[PDB]
């Protein structure tokens, strides 16, 4: 300490985290890397940090301690790779690799390189799910479930998002769907998927895609997770609905309810807050403190797994 830090990316999320490494004593924002020219000087003018040639040169540098990864998803297995085997603490926004198989050779390598390997999941500390938890209790046996997401974007824009080999598999991409019920419910016993893009006129994008994983778990909860974005979609969703014997919890965006004999109680859902600044600051106080961090690294690889099942399942 101060643990040095440099961040691969200077998009949304790089850039929530440039602000708290910044602000926060016990860290020290050291060197970046980026894409564009443009983006580049952006982040470079506005944190005073000065860019690395390479993301190699970024995380060979041995006057950094961690790194953040921040990036497009394809670049992120590669890169952690190389930064466990030079001996840094790597930080990712999820998911942690495009493929399971990659994911267990980093949890492997971190282990065994004794250096810390965190995901970040900021869905799991968001109002949402905080109040299902709140509340799963009072709805007996979860028998059904169902998170749709769908993100009506006309045109789409041909950014990394929609792009086959560096957004990956939706559901791997999306990690936080799924993430969501094994959270909630534990280990999925059955998995069946299917996706389907409608291609750009340049095919290595697409204008939209729909995925849809049907999944069975163990204490007998069926779950369904609908993710869709792009140009055929005309009405959004970020519905959260769960049937428990019990009642009902439906969450449509920010608002709650709980369902029970046909009648409803609004439910309190926290505020959007700094979820990036929470992650941030649990890195930190893991690192220096030893308080364990809201989620588990296992929990993180689980959630790819079942996504990279996912992707089997639709031959992808
Ligand atoms: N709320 C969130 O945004 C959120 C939440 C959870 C996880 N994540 C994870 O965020 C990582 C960062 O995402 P984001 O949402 O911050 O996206 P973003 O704002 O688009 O930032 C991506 C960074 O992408 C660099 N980049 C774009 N294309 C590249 C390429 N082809 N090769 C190398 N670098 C390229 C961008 O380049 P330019 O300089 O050209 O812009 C910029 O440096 C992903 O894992 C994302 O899923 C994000
Ligand atoms: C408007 C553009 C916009 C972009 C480009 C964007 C990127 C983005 N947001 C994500 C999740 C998320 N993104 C946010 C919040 C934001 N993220 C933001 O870029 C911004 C500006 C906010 C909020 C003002 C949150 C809270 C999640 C977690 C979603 C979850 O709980 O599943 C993800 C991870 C993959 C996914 O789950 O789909 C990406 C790539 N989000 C956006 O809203
Ligand atoms: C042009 C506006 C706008 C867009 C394009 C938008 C799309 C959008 N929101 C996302 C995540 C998200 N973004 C947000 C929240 C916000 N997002 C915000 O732009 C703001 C101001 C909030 C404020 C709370 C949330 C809650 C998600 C949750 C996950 C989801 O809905 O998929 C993503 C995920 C990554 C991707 O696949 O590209 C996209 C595209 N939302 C938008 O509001």
């Amino acid at each position: 300490t101060p643990v040095r830090v440099g961040i691969v990316g200077t998009g949304y999320a790089a850039q929530r985290r440039a602000e708290v490494f910044r602000g926060d004593r016990r860290s020290q924002l050291v060197s970046f890397w980026g894409n564009s020219e443009a983006n580049t000087a952006k982040f470079a003018d506005t944190f005073g940090v000065r860019p690395q040639q390479s993301w190699q040169a970024l995380i060979n540098d041995p006057e950094i301690d961690l790194v953040l990864i921040a990036t497009i998803n394809q670049l992120h297995g590669a890169i952690a790779e190389a930064a466990l085997q030079a001996g840094k603490h790597v930080v990712l926004e999820y998911p942690l690799a495009l493929t399971y198989a990659m994911g267990k050779k980093l949890q492997q390598l971190a282990r065994e390189k004794g250096k810390l390997l965190h995901v970040e999941h900021i869905e799991l500390l968001g109002g949402v799910h905080q109040a299902i938890r709140q509340n799963l209790g009072k709805i007996g046996e979860v028998f059904y479930a169902r998170y749709s997401t769908i993100m009506g974007q006309n045109p789409a824009p041909q950014r990394w998002t929609y792009h086959h080999q560096q957004f990956g598999f939706p559901l791997v991409a999306a990690l936080s769907r799924i993430s969501r019920f094994t959270d909630l419910f534990g280990t999925v016993q059955q998995v069946d998927a299917q996706c389907r893009f409608w291609d750009q006129p340049n095919p290595e994008y697409f204008r939209a895609c729909l995925a849809t994983a049907y999944l069975q778990f163990n204490n007998g909860l069926k779950a369904e997770v609908i993710y869709g974005k792009g140009e055929v979609f005309h009405q959004n969703e970020r519905i959260f609905t769960l049937h428990g014997d019990r009642g009902t919890l439906i969450f449509v965006g920010e608002t709650g309810r709980l369902i029970q004999g046909q009648t409803e109680t609004e439910i309190t859902v926290g505020s959007r807050r700094g979820l990036f600044r929470q992650d941030t600051e649990a890195v930190l106080d893991y690192l220096t403190t030893g308080k364990p961090l809201y989620v588990d690294l296992e929990a993180s690889l689980y959630a790819l797994e079942v996504a990279d099942l996912c992707a089997q399942a639709c031959g992808y």
